[PDB]
C-alpha cells in the first residue's frame, strides 16, 4: 500500500542522512 512505501520513503530520508 502507499503508506507502506511512504513510511519506507520517509524513513529512507530521515535515516539516510545518518
Amino acid at each position: 500500500g502507499e503508506e507502506e512505501l511512504a513510511e519506507k520513503a520517509e524513513f529512507a530520508r530521515e535515516l539516510a542522512n545518518y
